[PDB]
């Protein structure tokens, strides 16, 4: 964007704002444009917009003066080519899905997979006649063997992993989806765009959810892609028609929110890893999920191509449903519901919280156990956080 | 709803507040709730709600408090058990679609049908092995052709149409088609749940762009499906995919703007009728489309199962490509652009608006000549309009 | 404002807005500005500006582009030369009377004043040293005597008044006033600019309450003052200290609800009036006031300047204070509180609602009788209001 | 508030919403309530509340369920026994200032006071026969010697002050004014209840103007007044009449805008320190003035009653009118505008910016000089910020 905006907070802020907005005022703030279709002045010159010798958004699906902004603005934070903003994350990947991936065609992904997600893939995506290949995401002979077995048309995942933070080394993966044709789209969601660049690292197109980080105030939902132009445009056709238009509200809600980006995410970083430690030392905690610790899997990758680790983190009471539960019951200032990223801390038991449907069996077949409690440190004092934490703990 | 309530006025008004609103308030108006997910007191509640035994949206992306009454609001006027709200129209249209028509399943629709719904239709379903016929809104023999020949599943199409504003005799189609177990979806947009209740004339379900008369103001976008609840629900989930969640701010927008439903409806109902006549009456105007014409193609079917006739009205000025342009570049209240049904009148050339992109050939395939402009009237003082289209109409 | 447009509908619609609106967009609504202050491009620039060579709002408490829009909206509809907006109907009398009335000044108003308003002018103004003469609302030797004897400032009044809507020939009283130097403001919330042009009248300026009727939805406060530069900017000035901005949020929100004004207006002065008739000839209904009324003392006087007669209707149950509320807590359709002008309607005792803190006998002292009653006729269906209030009626 | 909650940034997160709302939702942010009335079930209930029996607001102008919520919060912060919010900063002073200080009642402030508020008391207050004392900010004795001379009501000033950032001895001010019956208001607006606790200094009342440190995104207006309920409830009665309500869409953005206050006043403070140093020390800078600078004349005090010292920093360039003019339009990152607190980063000249109406000799008849300029460190990277303040200060 700028050169005397080298820092990503800088960037955060103005990003899309300082040096102009499409939209002028003298405002120091981007305006909320709350219009559902555009005029022109005359017939001549919506033929002219009509033959792409002038620019206009003619109706509120194809776009939105405040809300572009916001799609430069975090394209500007990802070194992004172009960044489309949908009513979701689950939109997002979805839309991006049916219209990269062709019927008949096949996908590659992990293991640890978003479960909603997953479903999509293992449900919808087969009716197009779409196959699946889904590996581990440390298996990386699993991947090259899918990349020469079957025709892979693009490798889908996130890295972090949800909910064991599981990491991928996207520069290595990359490289070998490349070679064989295949395309990389990485879920940055528990990343963010300041712990990590995905793009930068080989990948295609990464992926967000403002619901989380993004917007980091738990009040609006948004779906983010960003990447080449030639492939977002791709993307952003099928949106045209879908229909999954972000609101100018909610555009601006993330707008502000991302002010205090690099703010909030500099201490989720710390409170997520000095906590972390805090628990794997704990007596009462049977293991901890974090690409922060030496004993997290892909610590060395996690190491090499992040910055920070996020403010997720995940691990098991030494307990059962009953007691685990009995320990989220005693904490007081993280509220038990499911999101995560945002100033309040959050906090919930994956086995209930998002698999109670399946039997105790079907869900260990998943990693998924009554033990696991993942936690979503907000930005709150450290101190109160670790007392409260610690508090709870005790009455296991 | 109501028992004291016999209107449809005075239920836009009060259906889903004046009783109740599931989220307590001695305030007149509904609060908006801009949150993206729901907290549990204790694990043992969030299990309760896991086992249906409590009620919870849990995440934003699965309900809302503030869109919930919207939901009733509209289940009310038309009738409906249920109703579904999305992003848009078009998510609307789109996910009913891809939830209740399998894969290399059959559907039927018309001619007229509108543009980006039949680019879906053409483009992308066929991805999943679903064919479509193709028949005019009137031809009911095609219909009933077509429901023996292949197996239809869902029968589609909007009424009044656009922008020949085509009606189809509701109550007569959903007989043939259920009689043959298909399924039958009509687009009233046009009409509003106030003009007709394609609901109690037979259809399984009904949708509509709150983006346009619903809402009323021109300043937001919104998907609507209302029907039984067997049906919406299963639309409802995937749905819950897809992620084309409505932000709450945009629900209540429009929960205002119905506040004044039956009001500004019976006020463009009347502008458009007259301007009609007045404009069908006129030498340089060579056709003239309204279903209270008498000289519309169905107005006898319009006559029958409609109250109103909408404040919509297409007509062929009598000139070319560029005198019709120089009739709308005339006028002086409208705006020139795409949309309709909000308080400020309207106008374009389809041509040049949504059809630019084919050849003269291609455009008068399908009924569209240079000659057309579809004309919204707003809300504005009749008099005031008709001067200002007499006036224009002076120049060609 | 515009010559292609004579009718107040049309005004109120795009007055403000179609020709232009200081802030460019190819929208067709008015933006929202959320911003606290407002910058320069260089310091030659901001010099330019303090030097009155450039225009800008520098600060947001000095005014904002969302903000202007509705006051030059207003300022059409009123004929007037400009208008300020304040925080609350309250917060535009009180700045404009410690603005135009200087210390030791005398002020004259009726006996049927607003409560509130009635309040500061008998406890705040007498610190200033400011004496007050309070008249009948009809009675004009009154007012011609005291405008003789002491040397009347401002004379300030509302009409119709609150709650007997008493109306005040503001021709004459104007005409009395300027003859003796004295300035006259009415305050037309309950005429509203459509039923009423105090300005056209003589009045110097005319004042609102868009919390009533301009806002229209009963979900916002705001002020409201208009009439000629020379005076209207005086209050302006000490509007910037006092400092009770409005809400970019709000000022649309009114901008919004204005957009129907005529149609919402033209149906409450129906329901009113034919309701009135039918209460009047009620057997339980005592009196009922209503200057549409043959049977109201200035009856002659509104039906002079008045166009429509509002949609609120006072009226006298034949009970007492059990009695009469009783048939209030009866109905079904209108909310029991304060504030009127809404599409939702509303009741109340004015005894209990805003005279409890006095003794029966001090209440009486001014007219109010624990059988008063209120009706804010909304926008539902005549019918199902009548039937309402009938059955209601039917248990006294 | 809490017990498990120690922290101010815990507390300015979940004060008031974490234990509860009054408005009960399972969401888990505060819901925003457009509404201008409150209903009653039934005129029995409705006597309940006006005989104290019940709860409720009534009327908008005197309260809002999504406001109490931001006075809560406010409350804690400040550790006050009730917190008012206005419109604006402005209304917060003046309207304290009307119902505190009697007719005839004498006042002292100190001659750095806010040039509007300076206004306000020496043009509106005396038209109420209040008198006024002016010291300077660190002139005990004539505090003391005024406070024996004449009976002082109420002592006001700001600390830090504006431009000069100068700070008052809040604890002894307080002693001497106490022992004399005299009344203390404290407007911290430039400290931040983190940074200072004039409330526990000994201050009877403490106000702040939102619209800047409190809101940080410089897109929303509000006024604060915080104070034991004796003396906040009198304000607040006047307040009620005066109607300088804040508009729940306001609220919100400052209750989202205050979960990351800690955050973002921790940043500010060590820029604008850190800035503060290199500044002084930099060759073309004449002067700084900063509270944690050892140059400053209050250091002693400001370090003794505060832990931070705010993120605005005045100092005066080496040049005149013309170059120090030079300098500002020679950064990049902050805007040339009024405000401060915001985000983003913000300077100008008081000179030219508040202070152009008077002549040169009027202007540094009070400290003002065409080298003063004012910079409000927002929140992007120090060292984009750093390296932009010293290559506009080469250009010079
Ligand atoms: C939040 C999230 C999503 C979906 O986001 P929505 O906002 O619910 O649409 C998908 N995947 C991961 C890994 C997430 O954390
Ligand atoms: C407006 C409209 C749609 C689509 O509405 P969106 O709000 O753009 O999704 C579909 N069909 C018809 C007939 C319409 O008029
Ligand atoms: C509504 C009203 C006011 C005050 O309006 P607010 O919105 O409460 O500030 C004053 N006078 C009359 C006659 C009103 O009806
Ligand atoms: C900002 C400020 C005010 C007034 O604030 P408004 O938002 O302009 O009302 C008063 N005093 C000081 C010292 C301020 O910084
Ligand atoms: O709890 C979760 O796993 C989660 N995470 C992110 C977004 C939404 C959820 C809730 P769920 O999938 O159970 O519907
Ligand atoms: O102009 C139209 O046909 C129209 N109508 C309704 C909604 C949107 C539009 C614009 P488009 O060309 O993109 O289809
Ligand atoms: O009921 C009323 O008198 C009324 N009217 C208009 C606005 C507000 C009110 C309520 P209050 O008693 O507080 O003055
Ligand atoms: O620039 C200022 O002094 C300032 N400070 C705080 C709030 C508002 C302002 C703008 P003004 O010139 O009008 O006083």
């Amino acid at each position: 964007y700028a050169s005397f905006l080298n820092s990503d907070g800088s960037v955060a802020i103005h990003a899309g704002e300082r040096l102009g907005r499409g939209i002028v005022t003298d405002a120091i703030t981007t305006p909320v444009v709350n219009t559902s279709a555009y005029f022109f002045n005359k017939t001549s010159e919506l033929i002219d917009f009509k033959e792409k010798r002038r620019a206009s958004f003619e109706y509120g699906r194809y776009g939105n003066p405040t809300t572009v902004v916001l799609e430069e603005k975090i394209s500007a934070l990802e070194g992004a080519e172009s960044t489309l903003l949908m009513a979701s994350g689950m939109c997002a990947s979805t839309v991006m899905l049916l219209a990269l991936v062709p019927a008949g065609g096949h996908i590659v992904t992990t293991t640890d997979c978003y479960r909603k997600t997953r479903i999509f893939i293992e449900t919808i995506l087969p009716k197009m006649g779409i196959t699946a290949t889904v590996i581990d995401p440390a298996d990386v002979g699993a991947l090259e063997l899918a990349l020469n077995q079957k025709k892979v048309n693009l490798f889908f995942t996130e890295s972090p992993t949800n909910p064991f933070l599981r990491c991928v080394d996207i520069e290595l993966v990359s490289k070998l989806c490349h070679e064989k044709g295949a395309l990389v789209c990485i879920d940055g969601t528990f990343a963010t765009p300041l712990n990590q660049k995905a793009l930068a690292l080989g990948a295609d197109l990464v992926l967000h959810s403002a619901t989380k980080f993004l917007g980091g105030h738990n009040d609006v939902l948004a779906g983010c892609i960003s990447g080449p132009l030639k492939l977002v445009s791709e993307i952003r056709n099928l949106h045209h028609i879908l229909g999954g238009a972000l609101n100018p509200n909610a555009a601006y809600l993330i707008i502000r929110g991302m002010k205090t980006l690099h703010l909030r995410v500099q201490q989720q970083n710390s409170t997520a890893l000095r906590m972390a430690e805090i628990l794997e030392a704990h007596p009462k905690v049977r293991h901890v999920y974090y690409p922060g610790l030496q004993s997290h899997p892909e610590h060395h990758i996690a190491k090499k191509q992040m910055t920070g680790f996020g403010g997720a983190v995940s691990f098991e009471v030494d307990g059962d449903l009953l007691t685990t539960a009995k320990f989220v019951d005693a904490l007081k200032i993280p509220y038990i519901a499911p999101s995560f990223g945002g100033c309040e801390s959050i906090v919930d038991q994956p086995a209930i919280m998002s698999y109670w449907d399946l039997s105790q069996s079907d869900r260990a077949k998943y990693g998924i156990m009554d033990n696991l409690v993942r936690f979503s440190f907000g930005v709150e004092d450290f101190d109160d956080l670790k007392a409260d934490i610690l508090q709870a703990l005790d009455s296991i």
